[PDB]
Parts: structure tokens; sequence; C-alpha cells
């Protein structure tokens, strides 16, 4: 009878069986939309106190973030906001679900891990002493890529990040559509190195594929930090049912499925781990501690049309 409708920007491969599950459980009918985190934002915004949405949930903290400051979200209580082990925004309109690492993958037939450069700022370097003019791959397109170069502006300035896109753009990269695409061009020794999020490299793994995993100092722009989570909208008409779902998100076997079935790292204990992936500890420390709801993507996008990269 009870009825739930989200407005989804993560995938509906990813969500699915999710809702499938709280469903079959709970006897809450659930309704989901699938869009782009930009446009779901742009839909609620339209859509105003007439919108039928009860959650949003974002493939990104930055989304979020900017629902927080439209005033979309409504303030969460402690018993939730406890839950994840990290990532929780000092707003405390949204609550973080899992967590991604921007991470380098290369060919080891082709790459010694050893030799690979500390900070991303130094790849162009590397790639030009190794030879390797023709041989990187990036994804210009790719969500992920453009909030890892927002955190490049925040962390490194303007200046020094242009100067970082040029001296990788006269690397003669080749750009691919998507991250399998990238990783698949890895494999056939099309390109030898690319930055990507660490769970495509773990499904490759999986597959039979040994994909090398590359990790930066910690700290370093290049091992950015992707948070994902959900938020409850303040035209929510559900709202026990929408706290329910949020903490079924949070819940061991969630978030198993979060691991497991998709590859990221959880944000709470009392989950297996697959091997591929860091200690959590360790995973944490990996990213720098940037304010992930305020990433410059704006200044981001710009620079990679000025450099003439997009």
């Amino acid at each position: 009878s009870p009825t739930l409708t989200i407005y989804s920007g993560r995938g509906q491969s990813l969500v699915e069986p999710l809702v499938k599950q709280f469903e079959a459980e709970t006897g809450i009918r659930v309704q989901v939309r699938y869009s782009t985190d930009a446009q779901i934002l742009a839909a609620l915004q339209e859509e105003g106190s007439r919108s039928p949405a009860d959650l949003f949930w974002a493939n990104t903290a930055g989304a979020l973030g900017q629902a927080s400051a439209k005033g979309l979200l409504r303030p969460l209580g402690e018993t939730l906001l406890e839950k994840p082990i990290a990532f929780v925004p000092a707003s405390r309109t949204w609550v973080p679900v899992t967590v991604r690492l921007r991470v380098l993958a290369y060919n080891p037939d082709r790459i010694k891990a050893e030799e690979l450069p500390e900070s991303l700022l130094d790849l162009p370097r590397f790639a030009r002493e190794k030879g390797l003019v023709g041989r990187v791959g990036w994804t210009p397109t790719y969500s992920s890529f453009q909030d890892m170069v927002a955190g490049m502006i925040a962390l490194y300035g303007e200046e020094k990040t242009r100067e970082w896109l040029l001296a990788m753009k006269a690397l003669a990269p080749k750009a691919y559509p998507s991250n399998p695409a990238m990783l698949d061009a890895i494999r056939a020794g099309e390109v030898d190195l690319g930055s990507t999020n660490h769970y495509y490299v773990v499904r490759f793994r999986r597959a039979g594929y040994r994909l090398g995993m590359h990790h930066f100092r910690d700290g370093d722009a290049g091992n950015l930090a992707l948070v994902t989570g959900a938020g409850l909208l303040k035209t929510s008409k559900n709202l026990a049912a929408a706290t329910r779902f949020l903490t079924y998100l949070l819940s061991p076997q969630a978030q198993q499925y979060f691991v497991g079935n998709i590859g990221e790292y959880p944000l709470v204990k009392g989950v297996a781990l697959d091997p591929n992936l860091l200690p959590l500890e360790e995973a944490l420390a990996k990213s720098p501690k940037l304010d992930l709801e305020k990433l410059p993507l704006d200044r981001a996008l710009r620079l990679l049309r000025e450099t003439g990269v997009l």
C-alpha cells in the first residue's frame, strides 16, 4: 500500500536489484526515475512543491551538495548519520552510501609497478621518459575524470592544472567513450595506462584479466574519493518508508551487494571484502582531504574545453 518515489542518478542495473529486494521484504512499493545527477537536480527545481520524489539517490557528493544548497534536502538524524564510517556532510542533509577511488590502470606486460610516479602531476613526464606517446588513454567525457580534474584545481590551482592537461594532451592520448573501452584497449595493447575508477579494474580482474592498479601517494589528486549517497527531499510525503530505505542502503547485506555486485568500497563493517580492494582505512587515506561537496566542476569543464580536450 505505501509508495516510495526515488529519483536516481545511479544506474538502473545497480539500483534495481536493491529496490526489488526492499519491496519484497517491506511490502513497500517503489517507483524509480532514472537520469543523470545534473538533470535530476534540474527536474527537482522545475517540479518544485509539485514533485512526487521522496529520495534523491545520487552518483556524486557534489550533486547532493548542490541539492542541499538549493534547499531541496531534509536534515537527517544521528541514528542514521552515525552508520557510515566516513564522508558524512557537515550539513547533515544526506548520507554517504559507498566510496570509489580514482586509480591508474596499466598493462603489467609493459609497465613496472615500481616505475610509476607517486603523483598524478608527474604522469606526463613519466610517459615522455618511457616513450608512451600515443599509448596513454583517458576518458575526457566521463563524470569521474571531470571530478578528478576539479580536485586538481582545488588542490594545485588552475594554472598548474592547465599545464597538466596540455602536457597530457601533448602525449597524443587516445580518448575512450567509456572505462571498459579504455581497459579493453589496455588489455589489447593499444594503450599502456589510463586513469579510471578502481571498480572497473576490479571487474576486469574478476573476469580473468590481470590489469595493474596503481595508487598515488596518500593525498594525491590522482586518488580522488568519489562518494555516492542519498538524501531525503523536503517534498517527501512518505518519511518513514524513505528513512527505512536509507537505513537499508547502509545495511550489511546491501553493503555486501555494493562490494560484490558492483565492486565499490562499503562504508560499514560486517561485510566480506573482495581481495582486489585495499583495507578500508588505507582506501580512506588515499584521497586528498577536500570538501567533496565543493569540487570546482565548472572550472574543470572550462579548462577541459579551453585546452581543447573536451
